[PDB]
């Protein structure tokens, strides 16, 4: 009812882009929550990277791996779109650095590194199960995980499932406060999402975010927004199976974000 | 020779993406300059926005229009991807604000506003002619200027021509120092290009940039980079007529940028 307008904006976009669109919104202050197609499956694309760097930090707390330990970059390890790591062939990087890279620029080689240090796609999925995400699953590394094929279960989440997961990572007790704060910073210091929700963020609000794009037009973001008076709100927006232009898909996300934000500013 | 490697990276990309790629690089300290297909035509897409906000500032210096004067946003004026302006239907905006918006987020409605206050696509083209750009031309407003059709002359530049234009705007005398500094800031405070040259910028270097995407896979950036020891270098990269994914096109730009940057750091 509160989110009626959001719903109409979503329905319009779903028509104009001939797409599948999924949205979920969690208000942490009270326990209000809203979804459109919140149970449908969409490809994670790069929205997954949050989960693997939350694993790294968790697994470090348990003493199973050192984030100041360095991996060595070989030319043949490189995949499409690795700005940070392609500058460093024949140098070593701290996993800590590699998470900074993949969370802030979405460097894909850096993501593959992080994945190898936390038990692969199966490690990430097991982890999700242990915090009580029952839907989200990683199955492949970069770049094939972006394939985004219809009816393919691999590398998918639901808007609601990942919104809950992100809720628990940042505000639940799975992680130490310091490590929650680190993960927050990675997401707050994201450099590659100014064209999405940040571009419609109310003045003075904060935002921690992670976005995704891939195949058959998949486009998504998962974000936390908060402010002096507004307790954390978790937003999860996934598009898929569209031929819209990236620009059209980005436009869809900032319209939906603005409606969502409007709910909480009037 | 110095740029041999850059050239090989460009040739590779041109093959892998089955694309037309154009590059131009101006070193302002000495007068060195380099291009690949630097005379070929490519669509401006959003790389044009710089020219129209340089017009606004120039035309203000001449007393022909006030940048603290406000236009009124009507719902029916809105075009695809206008984050700032869609937040403000039934409010007024200073042209100054509208340039900030279109230069920092690439809001398209804001660009159309700026265009209407500087004599339209014909005003922009006349202006380019008067600073001695003979190739660059704007012919349409948003969004049709992004059409990027083969052999279409409208809304095109050459890598070299726009690189020279940007050179003159920032470092020539067409504009007052204060207004050069304003235009610099608009470009320095660009929020929507972290995934391009910024993601491979050498530590401590500065960057002022404006990027573009549109039709039949057009992708471009025009940027100035400088530092304590490195005098301004102007970079102009244009891709066109490709079916590559946005991610592939972004990857192409950061590879080429890194080669270019490498020239000047070893």
């Amino acid at each position: 009812s509160k989110f009626q307008q959001v719903e109409q904006d979503v329905k319009a976009i779903e028509v104009s882009l001939s797409a599948r669109i999924g949205v979920s919104v969690l208000d942490t202050q009270n326990g209000e929550y809203w979804d459109y197609n919140g149970n449908q499956r969409f490809p994670l694309t790069s929205t997954f990277k949050t989960i693997a760097c939350a694993k790294l930090l968790y697994d470090a707390e348990q003493g199973k791996v050192n984030p100041n330990s360095t991996v060595e970059i070989k030319k043949a390890d490189l995949v499409t779109y690795s700005p940070v790591i392609e500058k460093q062939v024949g140098q070593a990087i701290t996993l800590d650095d590699a998470c900074f890279a993949t969370m802030t620029t979405s460097d894909n080689t850096a993501a593959n590194i992080i994945l190898s240090a936390v038990g692969g796609p199966k490690g990430v999925t097991d982890f999700l199960r242990q915090i009580g995400d029952k839907e989200t699953r990683l199955d492949r590394i970069e770049p094939d995980l972006n394939e985004g094929k219809l009816g393919d279960l691999r590398d998918t989440t639901t808007p609601k499932a990942i919104a809950s997961t992100l809720n628990k990572f940042l505000f639940g007790s799975a992680l130490s406060e310091m490590n929650q704060k680190k993960l927050e910073s990675w997401m707050v210091n994201n450099q590659v999402t100014g064209n999405l929700l940040r571009s419609v963020l109310p003045a003075g609000w904060n935002i921690a975010d992670r976005s995704g794009a891939g195949g058959f037009g998949a486009r998504s973001i998962t974000a936390v927004v908060w402010s002096e008076h507004q307790a954390p709100i978790i937003v999860s927006i996934y598009l898929a199976q569209t031929q819209a232009s990236m620009e059209e898909r980005n436009d869809a996300i900032v319209k939906i974000g603005h409606s969502i934000f409007d709910v909480y500013t009037s």
